[PDB]
């Protein structure tokens, strides 16, 4: 089953120094900022469209990973579309979850366009509880490096 949202936010960060820092310096400040993930590995590709990258954490004592692959990169418009899938870590309803982000001027600050589609296994409604820990996990990960970023 498919099941989209789409959500809007601001950030009082411009957009070309919160992409930096979410999108290309992620995979470096993410282990640094949230102490569940233990690393960021590129397992295929070079930083573009069709990159895979390993998304190893721990959880009550126990190691699992995601895989995370980029289908859209642009630094000019501020552009991530990426794919959560697979590995050991994954929501058990899941087959995957595709975000499409994109970030705009606003105010001095960023405004924040996301489109999420969650694909369940079989015909499966999405329950509520999986919607949240998806919501709660990806605005943890922009919300840390966000914090940083005005920190510095
Ligand atoms: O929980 S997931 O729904 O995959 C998830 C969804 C959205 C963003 C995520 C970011 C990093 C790790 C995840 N999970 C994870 C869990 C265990 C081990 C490694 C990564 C993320
Ligand atoms: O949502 S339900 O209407 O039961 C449902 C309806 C139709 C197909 C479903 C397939 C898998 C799990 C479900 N439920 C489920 C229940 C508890 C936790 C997670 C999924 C399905
Ligand atoms: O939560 S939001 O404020 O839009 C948000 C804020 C900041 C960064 C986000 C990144 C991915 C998805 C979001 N939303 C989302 C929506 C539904 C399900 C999962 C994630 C993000
Ligand atoms: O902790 S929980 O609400 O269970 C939680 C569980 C799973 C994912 C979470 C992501 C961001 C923030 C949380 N809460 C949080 C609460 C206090 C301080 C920092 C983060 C998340
Ligand atoms: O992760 S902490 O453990 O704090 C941390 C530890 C050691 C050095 C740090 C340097 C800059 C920012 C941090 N964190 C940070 C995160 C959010 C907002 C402001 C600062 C640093």
């Amino acid at each position: 089953g498919v099941h989209t949202f789409e959500e809007e936010s601001t950030s009082p960060v411009p957009p070309a120094k919160l992409f930096k820092a979410t999108v290309v310096d992620g995979d470096e400040l993410t282990p640094k900022l949230i102490p569940a993930i233990q690393s960021i590995e590129i397992v295929e590709g070079n930083g573009g469209p069709g990159t895979v990258k390993k998304v190893t954490a721990v959880e009550d004592g126990k190691t699992s990973y995601v895989l995370h692959k980029i289908d859209a990169i642009d630094e000019a418009t501020y552009t991530y579309d990426y794919t959560i899938s697979g590995g050991t870590g994954f929501q058990e309803i899941l087959e995957k979850v595709s975000f499409k982000t994109k970030l705009e001027a606003a105010d001095g600050g960023s405004k924040i366009k996301v489109s999420v589609t969650f694909h369940t296994k079989g015909d499966a409604p999405l329950p509520d509880e999986v919607h949240q820990d998806v919501k709660q996990k990806s605005q943890g990960i922009f919300k840390a490096i966000e914090g940083y970023v005005l920190s510095n």
